[PDB]
Formats: C-alpha cells, structure tokens, sequence
C-alpha cells in the first residue's frame, strides 16, 4: 500500500561522522516499519552550495518536505535540541502530521515534572500518553505497543 | 484595530531576565500600536501547583500562536530557546507574519548568508529579510524597518 | 572582612541588553561585600579590535585574571552554561581558587539526581555542603549565612 | 618506558548510540599510535549509581584522571560544546597539559574572527599554529603532520 511518509529530522547531519554511522541504523528501523523515510540531510545531497541562494533554497525544500510527510520523526537529542529540527517539529504540529519523538539522550533538562524537555516539544501530543510517542532507544522504534506502529496499522 | 504580536523569548526562565529585559522590549513594540501577548504574562494566572500546568501552558501558547497576527521571536543564544524555535515554526507554517529579534553578537550558523540556522529564515523573503531583522532593543520603532510598515500595510 | 579578588565570569557581554541591565547588578552586589570586583568585558574595553589578533590577546588576559583572582564567580544561567564560564571555572578550580555559582535560571539540565547542572560543575566544591556556595538569586549574594561572605571573613 | 596517556573527554556518554558507535573508533584512532586512552564514560562504568554519592564520585575520579593524564583530546563538537568537556579543558589547561581539539561538526559558532569558536577554548594553544591541535575528521587524527603525533614522537 501507499507508504507513509516520515521527515527524520535530526542535528545528525552537522557531523561527519554522526552522519555516518548514527542516521543510517535509524532510517534502517524506520523502513522496517514500512515507512518512506525523507532525510534531509539525503534529500539534499546535490546542492549548488556554489550559488549564494543555496541556503534559501534548501530552506524552502525543507519546508515543502515538512509540508507534504505524513509525520515527522525529530531527534531531540541534545542540551538543547536542536533549534532546525525544533523549527521543523513546530511546523509539523500547525499543520497536523503526527508527531513522534527521539531521545536516547539520558540528561533530563526542563522546567516541569510532567516532561523531560520543554513543554513546548509536546504540544502536539495528547495529555495523557505522550509517552507513547517518545522513543528513547533506536530497538524500541520497532515495537508493537509504540505510536509508530499503531499509526501505521491504522 | 490593533495587530496582535506573539512575543516569544527565553526571558521567562530567569526571574532577573523576566523583569529587567522584557518590559523594554514590551514598550518599545506597544508604542508602535501593537497589543503584545507576552506569554509568560498571559499564563500569570494558571494554578502552578498542579501536574497538569504544562500541558495547559502548551495549549495556551499553541492557541495564541494560532490566534496571533504576528511573532516577534527573540532568539538570543547559542543556540536559540528550543520553545521559542517551536512557536517561531507554528507561525511559519501558519502564514503568520515573522520578525526576529537578535542583539547577540555572536555568529552561530551552517551558512554564510544568514547569522542563524537557515531553517530560521524559511519564513521570510529571500531578499530583504534583514527587514525583519533587528539587533537592538531601540530599533524596533525604527520606520524603515518591516515591523512599523506592517502596521501601516 | 578582607577585599578579595573576583572574578565574574558569565556571557552576558554578549547580549547589549543583557550586558548594560543583567551585569551591573551583580557587579553591585559583589562590591556590596567589598570584593575587588574583575569583569573580563570591562577589564577588556580597552583592547584594540581593530587588528586580527585581539582574540588571541583577550583569551591571555582572561587566563591570567583566573591565575591571579582570589575566588571565582562562574555566572552558570543558561542550557547549558557558556563554555568560556566553563573553561574559566575549569581553570579556577584546577588552581585551587574560592569557586561560586551563581544560577537563577528555573530550568533543571543535569545528568544526575544530585546536582542540578552537570556534575563537572561542582568537583571543586565539598562533598556536604556545596549548596552554601550557589547562589539562585542577586539577593542572596550578600547572605551572611552562605560561602562568599564568610569566605572574606575567613 | 610508561605509554602516554591521552583522556578523551566527550559528551558522547550521555546518548546510547552516540556511546556506542561514536566512540570506539575515536578510542581506535588513538591507540594506534601507541597511545592509553582514559574514557571517562567507560573508566567508571564500575561505580554504584545507585547511591546517591555517585555524581560527587564521578566529578573527583574525573578531575583526578584530568592531573594524572599527560594531554587531552577533547571532543568540541556541539553548540555550544558540552559544559563537562569545557570545564576539564579549562582544568587541562592551567595544569599545563598538551591539549588537542576535535570536531567534525561543520558548524561555526564563535564571537571572532580567528577562531571557529569561543576564544577560551583556544587559550592553551599558541597564537600562531594553533590549528595544527585542531582536528576536524577521524581520519585526520593520524596524521604525521599535526601536532598528536609530532607529541608523541618528540
Ligand atoms: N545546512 C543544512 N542542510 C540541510 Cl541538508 N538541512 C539543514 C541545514 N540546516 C538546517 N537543516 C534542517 O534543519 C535540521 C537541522 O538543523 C534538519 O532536520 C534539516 F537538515
Ligand atoms: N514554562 C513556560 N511557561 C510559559 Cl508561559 N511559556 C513557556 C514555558 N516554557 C516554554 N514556553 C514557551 O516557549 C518559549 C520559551 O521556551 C516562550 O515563548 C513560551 F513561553
Ligand atoms: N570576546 C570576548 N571578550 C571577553 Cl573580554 N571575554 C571573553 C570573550 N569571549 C569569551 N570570553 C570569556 O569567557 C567567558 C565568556 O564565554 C567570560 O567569562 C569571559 F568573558
Ligand atoms: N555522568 C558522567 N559520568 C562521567 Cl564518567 N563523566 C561525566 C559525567 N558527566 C560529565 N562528565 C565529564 O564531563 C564530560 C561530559 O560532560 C566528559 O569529559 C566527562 F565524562
Ligand atoms: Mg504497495
Ligand atoms: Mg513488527
């Protein structure tokens, strides 16, 4: 059937080497799923960074590819996380994609005992049951009894 | 008459920040004529000792980005307050009218055509968002900048 | 009650707004207790910028005030703390210099129960007691009951 | 004759894939020039964590591994870098210890034109041939031409 469409969102990229062995494990676990997954820091492999324009121009390709996925899936690793991938979740919440979280990052660091970061990052999640959402190792992202899934299978 | 202005900062969190750096910047936009929802005013009132006030303060902050005519993001730091790139998104991708606000003279970025995360700029036009752009407190009454003549149509 | 040296590390020279309205004030207080008060953005307003070089400069005399201050007063606010503040209080404590904390931010970013930043931030302080030298409000900077004052007693 | 000791300072501990993928081929990279590699995430792998003390522990083991090692390789990747890093590069160097930097991230975050990042980070290195400590891939690392091996090699 029509495969759902995920924007992995993700600091991930800024690193050689985290672009090189931490992204691949994760699109991996994701496409085990079923999912098409849009990764932008693939998704932009061919730029002209030659031209001056070229950060506008990837700026407005993120935004269409945040525009048309089905869901984001944003790393939100980090002390704190990364403002692309949080200027991309916020996006993603306006226009109603699902939302599902990443942080196998052990540092707790917010304002409020109900979340582990700030409150805005689950705005876009239900009250009761975020946590269904939040995935905090790259082996849960396959589990049946997570929000992904569930989301996939109707 | 009065456009509304979403004014969203870290400045909330340090209760010296709170008093000190958002009142300037709280006159500086309400002279222009703009009613400013400032939210960590808006929220004064929510009951704190409650489990529940953070999923209510992300609703409130969700509706008032939803019901704004503008934001006016601070977006001092390195990098910039991950709440405030979360609202500053929800206004993009709701066709809000965006201004930024940035007196930190540190260069923080992955391009050199934009002082921030082009992701920051996605808003804006690709030529002329400097417009948009103001780095001092005093320059926000400035008449040549895109605040005053969004104002003024 | 003895004039000792401070050094005030913290980013706000950073920010217009917060170096004219956030760092006064706890320059104030800190000379409030008769404390020979070194603020790098001040100690440094007279280098000249205009040749490529001045950073170089700056980063020596910032070194020499930490080897030459009594005490430092490490300004932590913010997720997460400057990383000049950082290297500085690493300096200090290395040299065995007095070391305050200064944070009135709200948010909680740390990897431990213990602490409430990252436990590096405290390894030149007691094991009991540490609290006494941390200070969460301009207010509490003169407290006769915490560290810095009786610290100029002593 | 005593192999040199290199601590490798990273905020890589605190994510469990950044842990495990991240760091071992670092920890390769500089063993391979004969050098023993003191990672704090795994030298205290061995403490009690569940006793509330753990984070004091951590933060003496640390500081003691810092006075004992003969230079240190710290991973600056981030922005700003992690705090923890920052505060044992500041202790690095007012011991006087051989300092080196590293970081692949092609992010630049900094307050001035000669260096990538903020001045204090680059205190401990000479003003001209600085960039010679400063890393930039894994690959990089043995390079016979910079100044780990030139180090190692008198
Ligand atoms: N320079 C950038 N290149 C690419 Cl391919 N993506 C970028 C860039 N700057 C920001 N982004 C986007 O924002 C986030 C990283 O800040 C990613 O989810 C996504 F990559
Ligand atoms: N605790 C918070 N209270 C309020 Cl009223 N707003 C918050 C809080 N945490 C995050 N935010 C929102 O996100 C930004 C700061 O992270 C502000 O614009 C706005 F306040
Ligand atoms: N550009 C800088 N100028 C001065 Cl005077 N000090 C600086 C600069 N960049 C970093 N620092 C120093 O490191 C910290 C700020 O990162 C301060 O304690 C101290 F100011
Ligand atoms: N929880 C921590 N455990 C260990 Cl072993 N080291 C820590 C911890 N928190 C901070 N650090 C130290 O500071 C840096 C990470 O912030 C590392 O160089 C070193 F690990
Ligand atoms: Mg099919
Ligand atoms: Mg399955």
């Amino acid at each position: 059937m029509k495969r759902k469409i995920i924007y992995l969102a993700s600091p991930y990229g800024f690193s050689q080497q985290q672009k090189t062995l931490l992204l691949p494990p994760i699109v991996r676990a994701l496409e085990a799923l079923g999912i098409e997954v849009w990764e932008p820091f693939a998704r932009n492999n061919q730029i002209d960074f030659s031209q001056a324009d070229w950060a506008y121009r990837v700026a407005q390709a993120d935004l269409q590819d945040v525009k048309n996925c089905d869901g984001i899936f944003a790393v939100v690793n980090g002390t704190p996380p990364d403002e692309g991938v949080m200027v991309q979740l916020g996006m993603a919440i306006a226009l109603n994609k699902a939302i599902f979280l990443f942080r196998d990052d052990f540092r707790r660091c917010s304002d409020n005992e109900r979340y582990p970061l700030n409150l805005m990052l689950f705005a876009g999640l239900p009250e009761i049951g975020w946590e269904n959402y939040y995935y905090t190792s790259v082996d849960e992202i396959q589990s049946h009894d997570k929000a992904l899934y569930k989301w996939l299978t109707g």
